[PDB]
């Protein structure tokens, strides 16, 4: 009773960063290396595209009006009908081959992203490069930790006490405590190791019943994950295997959008997953997610 | 099956550079953070260590009679007779703190070894302030590159055509082609990436198939690699986490010895294996070593 579907064969060389925009019914992506913003409205089924100077990694909602996004290093904030973007900070100002990865708003606002020394390829890349930043809404940039290897799927509890963090080549999904007056985040621990077959964990959202749904890169799949028992509760296998994050959006949040990548496919594998890139729609799982939260500057 | 043998219970901080001495059937290692360069009679079970002023990073057999060694950022001579070193050249005269790690003499004599920044945790420095030397016959001393994070196991193959390399945050060993004559390295490239339950690659040397063995620091264990397919060949596990590096020794170089860490153990973990910082030797792998060669200078 669980049906996946491709609703849009993107084709994306990197699909990433799925938003659901409820006040529109549109899903917001982005296509990394293709540097690529796209917006999709779920009833007309039509697809805008904007394309910018430097690789995209995320994009998130912006309260006061259009986007922010994670350009390069810098988090800017767009006007989509001008197609024009500003930059409100600069990060890893010293490195000099990062890029942004994922990055989310928090509960109060707040656009947390991390960086990662970019890639030739997974483990290929200079490792421990990245650093989890957050711009907060006065514009002021924050630096929580760094050595990071590559910076991903984020996501916090319901109750606004907890941030859940991948870094992908620690092959975990943690846990920090969570202030949500001042952003502030403590005493990191494991909630999740990944099994072999899950392959590597990247984007990640949690839903309305706490538990948290990662993407598996090159496993073919989202798994569920309770991070208060620690144990998966469930596996749902995708078509394609670079499934690289998923959010929830649609009717009442009850629906998975779940994005992945075609770069790195050999023909064989493109015959055989003729979608790959694209993005799938899940239904029938019978959990609900919850809203995305939107930039507070 | 193989057997493995705790064969001096010696407790080392950060045993290092094993290098068999078949003149007269010891091993030969050093305690870095001990200062110390020891030798560990086979017959007698006997342990003679010597006492240095600054860390001992490697040490090598030289021809003309006694050792070489890297202490501090020094390449040296060491008349183990009188326990006096010789300052032979110097590197990284600009660095806040570092040190030579491993080191290996080549197929023609020179003897190589490469810096890091010290530690302060494991394995946790100021990145990228090792470089890769080489001193001559004649004590002078090339400089191969930079950037290095921490430079650590390192062979020749059989042919002397190709030399191995590990820069340990890498987590990969590369492949140089490699002059004899003239002691020139070019064209790399990744020949093995570990995986994650393989930890850090740590030390490494060749066997006469020309198989590459590598100690995988906090994984327990010894890998064997084919560095023409980059296929993992075998993996010997150890009774302690903090493997650091290994040699080929005993009779026709038939037995394995390895060396292991005990700084940065929980005491818990020593409770667990109380043999940290030993010696071990493998039998029964079923493929012999080579001898190491002698520093002609
Ligand atoms: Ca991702
Ligand atoms: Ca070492």
């Amino acid at each position: 009773s669980i049906k996946i579907e491709c609703v849009l064969p993107e084709n994306c060389r990197c699909g990433e960063s799925p938003v659901w925009e409820e006040v529109s019914n549109s899903l917001l992506f982005v296509d990394i290396p293709a540097k690529k913003v796209c917006r999709w409205d779920s009833f007309t089924k039509q697809v805008q595209r904007v394309t910018m100077d430097a690789p995209v990694s995320s994009v998130a909602l912006r309260q006061s009006g259009g986007y922010v996004a994670t350009i390069g290093t810098k988090f800017c904030a767009l006007n989509w009908k001008e197609q024009s973007a500003v930059v409100l900070a600069t990060v890893d100002n010293d490195k000099k081959n990062n890029r942004f990865n994922d990055g989310k708003v928090d509960p109060a606002g707040r656009y947390f992203a991390g960086t990662m020394a970019e890639e030739t390829a997974p483990a290929v890349l200079e490792r421990h490069q990245g650093a989890l930043y957050s711009l907060f809404p006065d514009h002021h940039v924050k630096k929580y930790f760094d050595q990071v290897d590559i910076s991903n799927g984020l996501d916090w509890s319901l109750d606004h006490k907890i941030f859940y963090y991948i870094d992908s080549l620690s092959y975990s999904v943690d846990a920090f405590d969570y202030d949500l007056q001042t952003g502030q985040i403590s005493n990191r621990r494991s909630v999740y190791k990944l099994e072999k077959e899950e392959q590597i964990p990247d984007g990640m959202c949690i839903d309305a019943e706490g538990k948290l749904w990662v993407a598996c890169y090159n496993g073919g799949r989202v798994i569920r994950l309770d991070p208060v028992t620690g144990k998966r509760l469930q596996t749902v296998k995708l078509p394609v295997d670079k499934t690289t994050s998923c959010c929830f959006g649609g009717k009442n949040y009850s629906e998975m959008y779940v994005t992945c990548a075609r770069d790195g496919m050999d023909p064989e594998g493109l015959l055989r997953q003729p979608e790959a890139g694209g993005i799938f729609k899940i239904t029938g799982l019978g959990v609900k997610g919850i809203a995305p939260y939107s930039y507070a500057g």
